[PDB]
């Protein structure tokens, strides 16, 4: 626990859509396990559930495939089959606003959960505080 503890209101209750402010795209995990972000709102692998396995650490999955959010060794994000520890991140409130998602694996390298302009992934090393890329709103699917 080397990181500030400002957590996000809200909840897990219900499924959510991971908007990112940076070029408006959604959080997308292809069923090949592809990860990236789309602005066509009637896509099918945008909606997500988050877990909280801990407070303040989290799974996000799609609920359409099943497939978790994970970070691999070199920063990028792809879709697992099976939870493992590249599966968790910490999701704090960043800017008393936004949502970010922070590599626990990687959390000493700061890597986060982000997406590009043109809805690229961002890679872990990449990614880090003061960017519009690592900025999500979780919308109502």
């Amino acid at each position: 626990h080397h990181h500030h503890f400002n957590l996000p209101p809200g909840n897990y209750k219900k499924p959510k859509l991971l908007y990112c402010s940076n070029g408006g795209h959604f959080l997308r995990i292809l069923p090949d396990g592809t990860v990236d972000g789309t602005r066509d709102r009637s896509d099918q692998h945008i909606q997500l559930q988050l877990s909280a396995e801990s407070v303040g650490e989290v799974y996000i999955k799609s609920t359409e495939t099943g497939q978790y959010l994970a970070m691999d060794t070199d920063g990028l994000l792809y879709g697992s089959q099976t939870p493992n520890e590249e599966c968790l991140f910490l999701e704090r409130l960043e800017e008393n606003h936004y949502n970010t998602y922070i590599s626990k694996k990687h959390a000493e390298k700061n890597w986060f959960v982000g997406l590009k302009k043109n809805g690229s992934i961002k890679r872990g090393p990449r990614t880090h505080y003061g960017q519009k890329a690592i900025l999500f709103l979780p919308l109502p699917v």
